[PDB]
């Protein structure tokens, strides 16, 4: 148990960076603090991921578990919680941004989001995550993003 093996290929990440559509999730986003995400193979087309985020009421976390789908290579739905991943960019040994879309009956709401590969946000995954902010016309207010504000963290093992 808890072997070596393919736990290589999975671990926690932790998201310094965040894109929403709608005016509520920015400005509620936007007024609070970085969140966590780890995820767990749960098998091979079956998948695990536990959120971390620091609400009022104290660490807000949860595990949900998806489907395998390469959609775009690596992407993930979870068609039972109507969430969608897709990994548009991410490097070995720096930043990386995930783009993510989950869509409701009759509503479809977009959400990007960015990781470090620790809880420390950098310029360069800043100015990368902003480019193509910028390229897709965003604005201030539909981006969020969290400075030196780290305390509360999810654990790995
Ligand atoms: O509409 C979406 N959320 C709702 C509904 O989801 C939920 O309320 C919970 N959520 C999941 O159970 C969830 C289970 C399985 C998958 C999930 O993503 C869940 O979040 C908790 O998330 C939260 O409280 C907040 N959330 C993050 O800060 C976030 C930060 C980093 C990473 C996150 O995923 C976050 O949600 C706000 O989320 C919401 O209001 C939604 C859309 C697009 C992409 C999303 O992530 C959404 O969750
Ligand atoms: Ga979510």
């Amino acid at each position: 148990m808890t072997v070596p093996d393919r736990s290589e290929i999975a671990g926690k990440w932790y998201v310094v960076a965040l894109a929403s559509n709608t005016e509520f999730f920015l400005r509620e986003k936007d007024k609070m603090k970085m969140a966590m995400a780890r995820i767990s193979f749960l098998g091979e087309d079956e998948l695990k991921v536990s959120y971390a985020v620091p609400k009022p009421n104290g660490c807000r976390k949860w595990e949900t578990t998806f489907k395998k789908t390469s959609d775009d290579g690596e992407v993930y739905y979870s068609e039972e919680a109507k969430k969608k991943v897709e990994v548009l960019d991410t490097d070995y040994k720096s930043y990386a941004v995930i783009y993510a879309t989950r869509v409701k009956d009759g509503r479809t709401l977009h959400m990007m989001r960015l990781y470090s590969r620790s809880p420390e946000v950098s310029p360069a995954a800043t100015a990368i995550f902003r480019k193509l902010a910028g390229e897709r016309n965003y604005t201030d207010e539909m981006v969020a993003m969290l400075p030196r504000q780290e305390e509360c963290t999810v654990d790995e093992v």
